[PDB]
């Protein structure tokens, strides 16, 4: 996007907000964007490392985190010699909305609790 | 209360967050504070201007804005000459929090919209 939003009378880049919520680096986000840009594909980290201009190790790191954060579905392509290579597919735009909103919601709850230590402690 | 909070990875003074929510200047906030300090006292605008060391006209605008926002209830004190002056009391402390939370919630609900429109 690069679009803009205003929360509590301060200016937010929407993607900074998404990086906050999901604890993403620039790179993790660009990896997430890569999946989002081809929603239906099953891609691997070797392919993706070529797809972007990045060392497999950092691509593996983003992809592991996203999988752990339930942004990414993970399957297996079994190989001729008996091994496997993990492949990933981004979940719907909607399984994900719920992840992010759960997180925004909790921010609102915490700010909530902090405000009532304001009154009872404000003297 | 001079305290800092973080929301969406940025730092806010909590009181700046209250000023934002309730749309208050600094005088406004100091007037609201007096009422929170005395949740039972009913007070008039003149007597409050004094205790706060602000000109009556300012106190007047704050108090009106807070009544408007249902932060304050209003009543009348009769005067010998047939007149009156408005007196004010700080609502339920559960009112205050519920008002601020519905607002903070609405900020949350809306930042939502701005995501259900980040790729669409």
């Amino acid at each position: 996007s690069n679009a803009m939003i205003d929360f509590a009378c301060k200016e937010f880049k929407v993607e900074d907000v998404i990086k906050c919520a999901l604890n993403l680096t620039k790179a993790d986000l660009n990896v997430m964007k890569s999946f989002l840009n081809e929603p239906d594909r099953w891609i691997d980290t070797d392919a993706l490392s070529k797809s972007l201009k990045l060392d497999v190790s950092t691509v593996q790191r983003s992809v592991k985190k996203l999988h752990e954060k339930e942004i990414l579905q993970r399957s297996q392509q079994n190989l001729d010699g008996g091994g496997y290579v993990y492949i990933y597919k981004i979940y719907s735009k909607n399984q994900i909305r719920n992840i992010i909103q759960k997180i925004v919601q909790s921010w609102a709850d915490r700010l909530g609790q902090e405000l009532k230590e304001w009154e009872n402690g404000g003297e």
